[PDB]
Order: structure tokens, then sequence, then C-alpha cells
């Protein structure tokens, strides 16, 4: 893990980068596809995972690889694999534990893509998902059985802005002797660390905050390190030693084992890696990422208090605030704040929302969420277009429903642009 | 297709770039996630698939849109959509036509990663695929049947370096209605362009050729919009209007089709999305690959005959060589050459080869093919170490077996090298 | 003009200068580019000509660039803003843009080692001469000034000494000789003081350092506060007599931009010390948090600096702000945010004790740079300001003892701790 | 020295320069870094004393910009290279490296826009004059030689003008003054005329251009032969007299890397006009491929020229290859392998005619710049050339009929037919 005991800010400006022999003080860009073997042996060693060291960019990158470690580290976890986006990094996920004719146990509340891929892919290839009110944790309960492998869920619901109670969930699943996957997306390390309240493996979508100003994709996978894949038993390709990789049993490496498996199965064969760029800008990104969620909770505090205090504000979610359904397992496992994306509701409903869109300078229309810019969108029309009025109400997705993703600006600058815009719809 | 009939080398410089208001004459890096809205109707209307524009870069991208055009229009087909790498591209155009309990029907000679994953991890999600033998084109009709849906082949085998029949496997499968599938990495629209000559789809992993110097990864899928997706019926995802994406019929795209569907499920929900830089170099690379390949080809025809005549070779396999047992097909497919990818065996077997490799200077040990820069290395102990000496011989690998991949230095020098290295083996 | 809707720096910082292109991107695109297709032979021609704006070619003009100008020159409170290749670059070129063969410049001795040899050895080939003045006491400056001389330079926190100069005063002893004001803001940044408005007129940037904030990108920007009549003080021809290869054009028509647009015009067009569009796509990034990470590099260097106090075996340490400091004074008036978050420092055991102590710290980085975002250490007399020596190197601040610190952005307590264990290894 | 297995073009242009490091990658790392961390305070205080090879600062140093300079040396044939932001830039920095104050140049007339306006206004101002003579006729440089004359610039073929120039002439005439011969080889490329091999001392290069290749990415490479000696001359004090500010270093000491240590250690690290990482990254990209892409501009030239010489409404075709343009013995003796891909044209109608055939034609983009893989056409006197007029504009060959192109690496076929329906329209 970490091992001088750092703390947050300074394991997110060194955690996993050395320096070569150049002296070089920033991670060099090694926009490579290949590695040059010292001889022979050290060829067939790469390759079959014996001997450390790069072997294929699909596969491994020195750059990319300091993104493994830092976000691991932040995350406090034992190990870190990262990929193309958030979305295939929750593909690679799930596929490492999931098989055909299994199922996992996830939460309703789910971004519309992690959901639409959990629904209609993946099932297409014969791996249903049975989802559950997150609400009650003993909701999952019910649901689990023998084909089940693992319990998913979002760290914060989007756009339910629903908290969970994780150590609730990770033994419901650990009793079962399944793991626990946290969605950490919308908190990030700096807010929660689900790997240190009954989390197993921890995903990512970097895009979102690790990134920082909406110019970069990638996912990341953090793994804890902290179940006995052998006692379980209920994961067999970690058991059965692998043919293809010289009779290797991934649950030998220990804290690495979840990780190592998905670089070398889904990644290297499905191969949605990242480029070394994106990764370096998400280096970039990390090397400032407290600081900026520092700003993106005292933002989002100012302007949620004044929204809520505005005549022409419906409804206003946000768990920290005191008579949210969820105040008190945000002061439990959110000490820190409760993030910067929140959802609201106006008086004038549906076309009221789209019209203060159609009014506000400041706030931008557009599909993402945590770039230094902030933004507003009307979920139902866009981003969970791809859900019936079925799911659609199940997620917390009403026609009034309006998200609102909350930049570093000026908290008085978007206040006031918010309020000339509520003052004309 | 290609508007104004211009040739080859017109299309790989200007196919698909279009001058924004900027004036700038490249292709800007579109290093950006989202894109703003007009207002909330042109949000829903992107996300609806109805309004032509940007929508995320995890699904468009305006610097990815040109490599999509560009090299369609190299592969002179109908659309174009890149990937994350070639594997990618690879999963992404099978898991297109092929649902669970389905089958696919591929030739033995296949790279080790194609292979390992059609057989290994796909399958592990219940699609198995029929490996036949290239050779005998009518191999491929035993295998079909109902729950086949396209027959799938590399241009030219790796490390089999062995021809196939385009046209012949292309009517076996219409015959059966399904579509053909090629692998064009090898071979490259500038050599061969399979969807002229029985091919529905061509995959790429630009990676190698287009990328040009083993910089950066990516995959293309171009589809030739040329098989009536209604008329077979054996492809319903394609016929039944999606539910998600509002009814819409994906067969009602003709040309658009295929990609149309990769870039709205698959791509959209699993995410293997391409960095904008990658795009950037691939553009760059394209620039040039048929000049860069014109001369991997005379390159690699001196350093054939060289490497042919000499009393330490024992055997030299390259289709074009008037005794190779696909000259034929050679001459027919290939007029331009059969690439620079060539295989060999030595005189003092195993021990002599990786000798070779020792003593070389000009020629890098390395897991990677069409870099600028001459490679080697002994598939057996690296690329295809994850086959069993039962596939491993059934896709012509060889413990004497040794792989080049000739660049561009001079072929005075190449061969200069090979001499110096041979006369001490 | 300036700032429109009148916004605050932490908005400005991430919109200033964005414009959303026709594709819709969200994010500045990075053009990587070198020409631009023109309408017709006139648009062309009219563009060459400087008459049409729009992009020309990048050497000089750049879409990704252009945001940085804008962003910059609003956040530093001007009208008009150029960048270039490098810190060194923009400052030859603010000083070239106004000084010919036979002028001179009047110029602080606390400078940082390039910008000294450049004043000293390099310019003064070229028939610059320079001054160097003591900055404490602004009438020094007065003493220099003449005919030839044609601008008064110093930085915002000298590099090294951390000493801070009478903005307003060298500021009026400027003007009341029609003469401009240049500062080298690269220590201050715009969030802590923006020397345009206190008495400056053209003040310059080394991205590289703050603006950047992680090492990884180098440039320059140059900056202008617009507010300078060209035409009264008259010592500065070129901005008034039409230029030839211009279609006469006369610079000082161009108000706001005329500074700017002279160095983009000759200095850049000729010389070409130009950025490339990755690196400015890269400080856009940074600019995007230049206030937060400005903010934490102070309240981290706050800590350090009482502790380092403190310590038994810290000889002398120097940061304006410290209650004793001689220049207090100055930090109070002009520097209501903080004053950076680079000091220099003396050990008992000399200079000795100083390498031994960069030697055992694991958390500073011994490199020649400043602004990281991680923590630097290093030893100015052998490394950035040894083409002085002792007589120069003495003028200003740099003694054999002299160990220079950039705080990083890390936690605060394991910088101490580092710093601890250092010292009493030493 | 200089290539030592002794490898041809095509071997060099994708191996030179370039090792494998720590890290296996076989493709070059892009080194996005301002700085570098020290061994212990003396390897930094013996790297900043120029006596411990190794990194310094970005300013200066950079892995990745490193193989470019190798590599662009070892094609050219020298000993030495060194990098910079733009061709603009490396020319600056190459004069100003052995041109003092009250010093002087004689350089053909036949100059890119910018080179002549950098002679003739920017290098005035800093007494550093520039005769301009007639490259036609080799004696023409002696006339204009002197005490102060320190070097003769020509280009590898004017621009525009395309006028070849006796390499080996001027050469002696320069060595036999104790002078320097400065070549500006953009437009021919090492691929076509090494003028190191034939007379020259120092040779520069605009990589945006031809090494480049694509129009995306900016910059300069100086490179020297390493073959003059700068003692015997004496008229380069600089290079003997030991430098101070470097502990009495003497550059000539250097060797063959003695010009371009200059101007590393001297104008490049004041002046800054430094490469960003990124654009050397592409660039090494574009060396990779120069032999085969300089090798297709130029056969498509050759057709092109052609058919457009046998075209009715062409007045005129500058070519210096045609059999009978004023040039085509120095062509065959000096360029083997094709004298590029950039020619001029006039028009029977004129200036009209001509920006008549820019806005008709569909595969040649009108923007200024050249050697991109795309074609180009553009009107001179109106842009690349505009800040000359007339007596200076056409000291240069830019007549107002005067039209350029260059060839692209597109189907030859499909520029012709392109070519063909635009004059139609004419
Ligand atoms: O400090 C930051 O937030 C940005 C992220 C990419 C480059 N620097
Ligand atoms: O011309 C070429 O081959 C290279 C490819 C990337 C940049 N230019």
């Amino acid at each position: 893990t970490n091992p001088e005991n750092y703390h947050f800010e300074t394991l997110q400006v060194h955690a996993g980068q050395t320096v070569d022999e150049t002296g070089a003080r920033a991670v060099p860009i090694y926009q490579t596809t290949s590695y040059v073997f010292k001889d022979a042996k050290q060829a067939a060693g790469r390759f079959a995972l014996t001997d450390a060291g790069n072997i294929y960019t699909r596969l491994t990158n020195p750059t990319t690889d300091v993104v493994d470690k830092r976000v691991a580290a932040l995350e406090h976890g034992t190990a870190g694999v990262t990929l193309a986006t958030g979305s295939a990094a929750i593909t690679a996920a799930i596929l490492n534990i999931a098989q055909q004719g299994d199922e996992i146990v996830a939460a309703n509340t789910l971004y519309g893509g992690t959901y639409d891929l959990f629904s209609v892919t993946l099932k297409k290839l014969g791996i249903t998902t049975h989802f559950v009110d997150p609400d009650e944790p003993a909701n999952f309960e019910t649901a689990i059985n023998d084909h089940t492998k693992a319990l998913y869920v979002e760290s914060i619901g989007n756009p339910g802005i629903n908290l969970v109670d994780f150590e609730a969930i990770g033994k419901i699943a650990h009793d079962h002797g399944i793991i626990f996957i946290v969605d950490n997306t919308f908190g990030t390390p700096y807010l929660v660390r689900p790997l240190e309240h009954g989390a197993d493996v921890v995903v990512h979508s970097a895009t979102k905050f690790i990134g920082g100003h909406g110019t970069t994709m990638g996912g990341v996978i953090v793994e804890g390190g902290q179940f006995d894949w052998r006692a379980s038993g209920k994961y067999p390709d970690f058991t059965t030693p692998d043919p293809q990789y010289n009779g290797l049993v991934f649950a030998d490496l220990g804290g690495a084992a979840f990780t190592t498996k998905v670089r070398a199965e889904t990644l290297r064969d499905t191969g949605a890696t990242i480029s070394p760029f994106n990764s370096f800008l998400l280096l970039q990104g990390l090397e400032s990422l407290s600081l900026r969620v520092e700003r993106h909770v005292t933002n989002t505090r100012k302007i949620v208090a004044f929204l809520k205090a505005h005549p022409k504000v419906a409804w206003i979610n946000y768990p920290e605030l005191e008579d949210s359904p969820y105040h008190d397992l945000a002061t439990k496992y959110f000490p820190n704040g409760v993030g910067s994306i929140f959802t609201l509701g106006l008086t004038g409903g549906e076309a009221a929302g789209k019209a203060l869109i159609e009014h506000l300078q400041l706030f931008s229309l557009l599909a993402n969420v945590a770039d230094a810019k902030s933004l507003i969108i009307h979920p139902a029309s866009t981003t969970h277009a791809q859900l019936n009025e079925q799911e659609l109400l199940a997620a917390g997705v009403t026609p009034d429903l309006i998200r609102i993703s909350v930049g570093v600006e000026n908290a008085d600058d978007l206040i006031a642009d918010l309020d000339q815009a509520l003052a004309q719809v």
C-alpha cells in the first residue's frame, strides 16, 4: 500500500512515480507500442508473466503504470489497472468475475450507461444483473444466490444522489462469499474510500473528477486485496491454474490478483487500452484532485443553500442537507462533503428547468460531470433516454428533474448567474 | 464512397478532412470529452441519434471521425468506426453480430491474440468459434449452420503468411446468408481491398501499418455496405427496432448500418474508445501509408531473395515467391506485393534462430510488426505462447520458426546486417 | 473592454478567452497546425497586411495559444497578451520591442540568473546596456535614468533574495521620465499581485513555473496594461512612425494592443520564439486551477516557514511576510493574499550545511525549477546563478550559504516531518 | 565520430540518435518535463558548469529533442546539432552566435520573406548590417566582404525564385576571407543536397516544412560541419577567449560541437527559442519517412512541371531541373536526386490570371507553408514577401504575376487533372 504513511495530499502528487536515468522530473509520455527485450529469454519471460517488465502497450505502459499505483494509493487499495474509459473499466471489472449464465446484484440508482450495459448488452451475452433498491441494505440479500458473484453499487447515485450503507452491503455480500464492487466516480478517494468500508474493488471514471477539465477519458480499477479467493471458492478462473498462462493461479498473486487478471484476460483480449497521453493528463489531474474537490464541495455548498432558499425552487436533492433522507449516511461516510453533483426540480416544472438552462451564462449545456467548468442538463431527455418510464422513474429521473455539476468558478458569479436566470423563468 | 473518384494517394491525404472556421489546415486534436448543445432540443436530438453532430467522446470525436472516413475511403468501403486498439475493433465487430449461444467460423491461421479471444474469452461468454483450415475454401462450409452468423479470416496469416481465396469464402458465406469479415491488418488497403473481393466488413489493427512507427494504438472497422440485412434475416438486432434508441432500425441506415450499430451498442456500452491523440497520429501515418508500404514491399523483396539464396536458411515463407503454395493466390489478389512480414526457419534450427537474433544490430527484438524500424522475434516463445502444441502447430508455429517485419531502412544495410549475423550462427 | 460582465479571478481562470467552435467541443481543441487556408487572394493578403483579423501562420497566430493570451491578460487585468516559447523568450521580446541599438535599460539587481545574464551579456553585445540598480530604494532608479534609458525592469519577488519592491513608487519615477515599467510577475502570479494595476505598463511571466503548475510544459506570456501614452512620451518612435513593411501602419494606433501587437508583428515574427499549441493546451489546463493551486502553495509555505524559523539549525530565513523582514511593510500593502511559495534560507553550518540538507530530504527534489506541484530545493550560487560571480552574485542576494526552497502542494505535515529528519542528519 | 558503422540515409533517418532506455520502450518517449533531478549538489553544479554531460533544464536540454539534434545532423552529414522552436529561431540563433554589434553579414537577395526582413529590419536595429548580393555571380560576395563581415548566407533554393547557387564557389570565397558559409537547406533537405559537404560550415533548417512533412508541427535545426578552424581565422574571438560566465571555458575547444554548443550555452539559454518535446516527437516521426516522402514530392513535381510547361496559358515556369533553366548546370552538379518540390510560375494573364488559378483549384490549398503532404499554392508578393516592396521585392525574383506551388504527395494524375480544369476556368 502506502509505504512511509503519507497523507492524501502527498500521495496524489508522488504515488507510483519514480525517476528514470534521464532525471526527468515529470513522468514521460511513453507513446510507444512495444518494448525491446534484453534477449530471447526475457521476451519469453515477460510474455509468461514470470519476469516483471514491459510487454506490449495494450498490456503495459510506463506512463499508465504510475496511474495504476497512484489511484490505488489514493483509494487506499492494493493494486490498480487503467482502461480506455470508465465504461470499459466497468465492463472489464464485471467480466473478470462473471461468466455466461451467471449473474450479479446491482443497485437501482445507476448512470444511464452503467445501467444499459448491465441490462441490454452484457445480458445479450447471457449475464443479467438484478436491480435492487439500495436504500434498504437487506434488499440485496433477497435477490442473491449461487449464480451471484458480486454486489455492485455507485458510491453516489446518478441522478439519485442517494447514499448507501457501504459497510452493510459489504458484509451482506461476504456472508454469501462474494465481493463488493463500488463505482466511486462521483465520490473520489478524497471524499470516500469504499475499499475501507466493506468494498473489495472500486471502479472510477477518471474521465470525470480525476481528469478535472473534461479533456481526457479513462477508467481505473482498484482492488483492496482483502478477500480470500480460495476460501469463498465461488471464483474458479482464480483457483484453476491458467493453461494459456503456464498454469498460473491468479489467487497466488495476493493483493494483485483481481487486477493482474483483468490485464491478462479481458484487457489483453478485448483491448480497451488507454493511450499514454490520456494517462499523462490524468497524472496532472491527480496532482491537484484534492484541491479541486475541496472547492467543488465549498462551491456546491454555497450554491445549494442559495438554491434551497429561492422561492422558484421546488425541491433539491443533496445528502449533506440536514433534512435529506440520507443526512445520517452522509455524516457517517462522507466527513468531507458529498460531492458537487446534485439534482433539483423547479416550481414551473419541466418547461421551467429547460428555460433556466436557456438563460444561464456560466452553466454549460452538455453531457458530463466534474468539469472545472460548471454544467447543467435535463437527464430524462439525454443521459438516461435509454430507459423507459419503467426504469426512468426507478432511478429517480422525473420530467422536472435538472442536474447540476458545480465547477470551480467563483461561487458569487455562479450564484449571480443562477439568480439572473431564475429571475426569468 | 469516394466522391470525385480520386486515386489512393489522393485519398490517403484528403479523405474525410474538412476545414473549420479557423482555417486550420491540419486536423485539430479535439482532446475534449463533451460538446455544448445549441438548446435542450439538440441535446435530446443528438442522444436520440436523430440529429447529426457530436455527442460524447466515447461515441464521437471530430478528430477520430476523419479516421473513420479516411480509412473507409482507402478500404473502398461505406463507413468506418475507430476503437481503442485492433483487439477491440475485433471484439466489437464480432459482438455486433454474435449473441450468446451463437457461433462464428474463423480460419485456423490467426494472430495469437485474435485467437485466444475467439477461443478462451468470448466463448467463456458463450460464443465459440470453429477454426477451419483456410487453404481449402470449402472447408468452411462443413462447419457452417444456423447459429453461424459470419465467416472470419486474416488477409495474411500471422505467422502462417498464408493467402486465402477471398472471393471463394465470400460466396460460401453469402450462400448461407452470412457476412465475410476480413482482418486486413497485414495487407492494408494499398495491397488488398477485401471489401471488393467478397468481404462485407474489414477490420484493421491501425497500431501496425496505419500508425507506421510503433507509437500509437488503435483499431478500425469498415463496412462495404453491400449486404441486405433484411434479406438474409439472420441478424435480428438489425431488424427489430431498438427500444433504447427510439425504435430505430439499424438496417434503415444502409451503408452505415454495421458501423453505427457498433458505435451505439458495443462502443457506447463497453467504451473501448480511442484517444483523439492516437487518432491524430493515425491521420499522420495515413498521410504516408502508401509511400511506406511501397518501400516495405521492395525492401522485403530484396531481403527475401538474399535470404532464400543463403546456405544457412532452411526454408522461407513468402507468397509472392514463385514456388510458395500460394503464388497463384498472390498474383490474383495481391498485384502490388504481399506485404513485408515473413517467416523463415534456419538450418541450425531453434537455437540458431535465437542466435541470429542475438547478433543482428538493425533488427529489434520485440512484439510488433509494421514499424518503420525492422523487427524480429520467435513467435512460439512469445506472441503465440498462449497456444499448446495442439493449436501452436495448427497455426504454423514450429520451434525453428522466426518472424521478420521489414522496416524502411536501407535494404543494403539490412542485408549487410543479416549477412554479418548469419555469418556467425 | 477588458473583463466584460465583471467576473472574479476563479471564473476568469476557467473561462476567459474560451469560445465554443462549430464542433461544439467544450474543451479547447489542440490546433497542432502550421498554416491556415485563406478565403481568396484578398483575405490572405489582408491578413498578412494585418488589416484582417484571423489566423495567418502558427509562428504568429494560433487558436489554442490565443485562449492563453486572452486568459492570462484577463487575470493580470490587462488589455492584450501575446504568448511565447518560454519565460526567457517573453522577456527578450518585451525588451527588444522597445529597445534598439544604443538604448539602455535600468533593472533591479535581484534577477533570475537567466534574466541577469541576458541584460548583462547577451543584450550588451547588441548595443543595449543595462544598469543594475538596488531595488530597495526607489530613488536609485532615477539616478541611472537618462535619454537613452527606455524602460525600468524589476521582478515582483527577487529570484532569489525574496525582496519586494515599491511598485507605485518605481512606477511614478518611470512615468515622470516618460518611460515604461516592466515587471516580471513570475513568482507572484496574477493572483497575488497584479503589477499592471499598481504602476506597471507591461508584465511578463514564465508560465513554465506557476501557470503551468507541474513542471511539465514551458512558455512565456507578455501582458500590456494599455494605459500608457506612446505618442505623448515620444521616446518610442516605432510606435508612432508608420511601419513601411506594414503599409505605413502606426502601432500606437492599436490602443490597448499596441505593445503586444508590436511583438507579434515584429520580434516574434522575425525571431520566432513560438510556443507550440500543445504546450498552450497544457497551460490552459494549468490556468484552470491557478487560484486553487497558488492558494495551497501559500498556506503550505506559511506553516513550513514558521517551523523553519523556530528550528535551532536555521541561521536565517527570507520570507517578506515574516513579521520582521525588512520588506514586511511592502508585503501588507501589495500582497494581501500571501507572498508566494519561494523562499531562501541560510544554515548555521554554511554552504556545507545547506548542501547536506538538500541531499537528505525525501520530499524535496533537487532540480532547477519552481512552482512545481512537487516541492523543490536547490543551491542557487552553484547552479541557477553560476554565470554571475561574487560581485554580481552578491548584488542579487546570492550567498554561498543560501539555499532556495519551492513549496509544493503536498501535505504540509509530511513536508515538515521530512524537513525535520533531514536537519537532524545535518 | 559522425556516422559510426557507415549507414545509408534510409537507415539513419529511422535510427540515428535513438537509444533504448531502461524501460525498453522502442519509441522515443515524449519527455514533457521542464527540469531533471540532479545527483547531489555537485552533479547539479557540474551540469550547470557544462563540465558534466546530462540534462539540465528543458530550455537547454531534452532527451526527446536530443534525438532530433543527432538524427538531423547525421542525415546532414555533420558533427553536432541543436534544435529550436522554429526555422526563424534557428536562423536568428545561427547569426547572433557569430555576430555582435557592429558586425555585418553578406547574404543572397533571394531569401524567404521572414529571413529577409530579419536581416534587413530586425537585426539592423541591433547593429548587425546585412549586404544583399546577387547569388548568380559568386564573385559578387567578394565585393561586399570586409573586416566587419563575419558570414556569407544563402538558401539552397531561393524562396521564391527557385535559384541554385555555386556552393563550392561561395564556400571558397568565404574561407579565403576566413569567414563561415551558412546555408538555409530548408527547400532541399539533407536528402537532395548536403551543403556541409560542398563548402558550407553551418546549415540551418525549418523542420516545419519538409522534415515535419504534414504542416502540423514547427521547429528549426542548426547543424555544424565541425571542419572550420575557429582559432585560425581569428575573427571569432568568443570561440577562443575563455568564457568568464562558464569557468573560462573556450568554446573552440569543443571541436565538432563548438558552434552548436555555443548556441545552446549562449543565445538559446538567454533568448529561449526552445522547442517543445511534443513537437520534437512529431519531428522524429517525420524524419522516419523523410527520404520516402521527399522522393515522391519530386517524382510528382517532375510530371506536374512537364504538363505546366506545355500548357498554353502558362507564361513561364521556374524549376532548375528543366533542360533550359539558367541554373540547369548547377542542378546536375549539386542535385543528383532532384531539385525539390517548390516552383514558381507566371501566367499569361499576369497577376489576375494567377489569383484566378488559385481560387479554382480543388487539390491545392491556399495557405502560407511548403512541404506539406497536401499540395499548396499562393501568391508571394501579397503575402509571404509583403514586408518588402518592389525594389527589394524584385531583388529576390518576386514579380506581381508570380505564383508559387508546393507539390504534395497526392496522386500525380489527380493533381494535373485539377490543374487543367482550373486553367480552363482562367
Ligand atoms: O492542475 C490541473 O488541474 C491541470 C490538469 C491537467 C494539466 N493541469
Ligand atoms: O510521415 C510519417 O510517417 C509520420 C507518421 C506520424 C507523424 N508523421
